């Protein structure tokens, strides 16, 4: 695979915004998370698209292309970070300098709707993107949960590529939809301990690739959607949706074969899912899609819209240890 | 292409419930759709989740795919209808009796996410679907634009099979969200004049295929999504969705190469469209998807989710003119 330079103290970090204009809708929020890497030492560059709104987006799908080019043509520049997701970053797919990218090797990290982004340069480059942190929602957190995000961020990012890496399981998690966008909280988030669950036994060794399954479904079928091979291990999270919605989005997997062909399966912590009252979780209606096809299931990864959030290189082999409940990535993802 | 015998006034109608459990939900609505069709002289079949709920669904996967399956496997009922839409047809997909539909073939009609059924049954057995009334939202709408939807259902499913038919074109329409399960009402809807616009020149002829775009996602690139060919008009709808949705699916359309194959679009009217403050239409954001490509689009075709509803035939061939401001089926879809 394509590999980014690592990351390093007193890197510069460059921001954009694919989708929704969060930077004017979230300025609180977003100064915040500005504030906050700034702090640990980073140089910030605006994308120009920061500070303008077109309604439910930043600007038309060509700006928001050019936003994200102008970036990769800066030299200075060693990590593109969204700013925040929303629906629309699929849009961008057939504008992106994917030669410029290939030429011009960087750390591209984001989630959610984002994830078009993420998989569409992957598909088209071979290039190791992150599903990680996005500047508004993930660093624009208040403390406590911020400061696991970031340990994650640093850590994967800077790490020396020599043996594998095992991620450390979050002591505590939330997914509550408050402290958003002001100065101060209203009062501390629910902190809930770890239930993360790994359903099934021994140790499955793949590819990884995914990311917000929702958003999948704008590039799916394309040329811009990675194909999915045999022994792959598939990463899902989606947030804030209906168990209906989470039934529609795993059949479709189904549909396409996807679980004839993968070797495990990841769900990222599912942000304030809505059982409808059934009081049931996505792996329960996953087992029922499954239809008795058994893949072993990694249940709550920190990789996903609750707070705090690891970061995880896309494209590259993890190692799902069942039995001693843990996941490593096993093959080198930055130079 | 696999033809259902016509419809008769006095044949025998059976209804599923392939998603929401409305026939519980919208118990009222629905006494009024079946008390409306049995006036008509029609005989009723209710399916066996009739009454049902699994909160937010009619019951499982299996039980639903069953349920629809016992009404092909019954030799009375000509028509086989849905209840109402929701989320999850496209989990009935791998269990549905393909092999007994083309050894029978029957009017199936229904629309917004029993698309994922017509399109998949479509895919599987070339049988001519329809997107049309459903037993609940349709024919349980109150005078007078119930009869204008009685009006097309009656006229496409029952008339010779000679020659073209050309539609009418409801003279008044409405999306208002009032009267829907409430047992007297207090006012008629509002009533808007039909601004549907024919947006080019000439006469294109080609096979219609499509149907509600946001439940296409479900079924996309799977063996149970029709193929899109050269040539073909591409019929979509969608119903209550935000800008930032369209914009998304539109996009999905254009990266999946589908814009550089269909000879024309047709848009039915969008059900309390959501512009985000922006007054856009979803013909402007089609336009800016499109990046100059010159398809002729007929924007608010009246077969969608706002009412009155026409019957639409999907797999054959339709002619639109753009000069004349008509829309035709040119080519049989009943034995
Ligand atoms: N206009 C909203 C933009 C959505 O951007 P996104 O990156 N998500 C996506 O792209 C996918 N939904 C795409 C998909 O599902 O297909 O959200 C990131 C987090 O921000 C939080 N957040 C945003 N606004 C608020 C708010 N007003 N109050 C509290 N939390 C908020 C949310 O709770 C999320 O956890
Ligand atoms: N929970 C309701 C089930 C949705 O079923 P569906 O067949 N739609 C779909 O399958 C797509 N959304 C799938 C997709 O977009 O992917 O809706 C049909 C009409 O019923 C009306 N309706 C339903 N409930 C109400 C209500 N409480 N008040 C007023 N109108 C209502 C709506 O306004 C629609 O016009």
């Amino acid at each position: 695979p394509l590999l980014a330079a690592p990351l390093a103290v007193g890197d510069t970090i460059g921001f954009f915004s694919s989708s929704a204009p969060a930077t004017v809708t979230a300025k609180n929020r977003f100064f915040r998370g500005v504030e906050f890497l700034q702090r640990k030492g980073f140089k910030l560059v605006s994308g120009k698209l920061t500070g303008k709104t077109d309604f439910y987006r930043s600007g038309t799908i060509k700006e928001r292309a050019q936003e994200f080019n102008e970036l990769v043509y800066n030299p200075d520049i060693t990590c593109i970070m969204s700013t925040i997701g929303g629906d629309n970053s699929n849009s961008l797919l057939p504008f992106l300098d994917y030669d410029a990218i290939i030429a011009n090797p960087k750390i591209i990290i984001g989630y959610a709707d984002t994830t078009a982004l993420l998989a569409g340069i992957y598909a088209k480059t071979g290039l190791i993107t992150f599903y990680g942190p996005a500047l508004i929602p993930s660093f624009g957190e208040h403390p406590p949960l911020v400061d696991i995000t970031y340990e994650s961020f640093i850590k994967i990012l800077t790490r020396k590529q020599s043996g594998i890496y095992t991620y450390t399981l979050p002591e505590k998690w939330s997914d509550e939809s408050i402290n958003w966008n002001e100065n101060k909280i209203l009062r501390p988030k629910k902190l809930y301990k770890n239930n993360c669950a790994f359903y099934g036994s021994g140790k499955v060794e793949g590819r990884v690739i995914g990311g917000n399954l929702n958003t999948l479904t704008g590039i799916w079928g394309s040329e811009w959607m990675p194909e999915i091979r045999n022994g792959d291990i598939l990463f899902i999270e989606d947030s804030r949706k209906s168990i209906a919605t989470v039934e529609r989005l795993f059949s479709m997997l189904k549909l396409n074969r996807v679980f004839d062909k993968v070797s495990a399966i990841i769900l990222g912590k599912h942000e304030l899912f809505d059982c409808a009252g059934s009081k049931r979780r996505p792996y329960e209606v996953l087992t029922e899609v499954l239809d008795g096809k058994q893949i072993p299931v990694l249940d709550g990864f920190d990789c996903s819209h609750t707070h705090p959030m690891l970061t995880l290189p896309l494209g590259v082999k993890l190692a799902i240890d069942f039995d001693n409940k843990n996941i490593s990535i096993t093959e080198q993802y930055l130079s």
